[PDB]
């Protein structure tokens, strides 16, 4: 399977709780930089570690964040039923997702759909009063790549 990079995240020793995911929730953080930076930023605002389970970089590199076995902090009301996938950038201002990042996102979500037997994938905005993952995020195109069987519909 694809390379999922494993790095030490301050706070990951405090992972606890439970999660039975039946959905994948797509996010942006309005942030460019390393997963370590994002982890440290979220630890400054009441998270023990990064709220997201995976981070997909502009160059298509994928990092493991919060363990999926642990209680999540990616979406209010969905901490025990979801996988949070974050895409590097600010897609409320950035008009163009690099194709390397888009393809890595589809690869990761297909792999997770396979491992967890998950149907439902959508933007944060589907589940909560937010613009996340941003007005310019190619969300319908990405969901199109994930539902190939729809071409025979
Ligand atoms: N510190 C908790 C979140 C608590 C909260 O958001 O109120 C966590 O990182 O899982
Ligand atoms: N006291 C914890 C709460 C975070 C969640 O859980 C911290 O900020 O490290
Ligand atoms: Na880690
Ligand atoms: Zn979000």
């Amino acid at each position: 399977h694809m390379d999922i990079k494993k790095v030490y995240l301050k706070g990951q020793e405090e992972a606890k709780g439970w999660n039975k995911p039946n959905k994948i929730i797509i996010h942006h953080p309005e942030y460019n930089g390393s997963i370590e930076g994002l982890n440290d930023i979220m630890r400054s605002m009441g998270f023990y570690m990064i709220g997201y389970n995976f981070y997909v970089r502009k160059d298509g590199t994928v990092y493991e964040g919060r363990p999926v076995w642990a209680t999540g902090a990616n979406c209010y009301g969905h901490n025990h039923d979801s996988i949070g996938v974050c895409f590097e950038g600010n897609y409320d201002k950035e008009t163009d997702m690099p194709q390397e990042q888009f393809n890595a996102g589809v690869e990761l979500i297909k792999y997770l759909k396979s491992k967890y037997g998950i149907n439902e994938v959508n933007g944060h905005k589907h589940y909560y009063n937010t613009a996340c993952p941003g007005q310019y995020f190619p969300l319908e195109k990405m969901l199109s790549c994930l539902d190939g069987q729809l071409q025979q519909e």
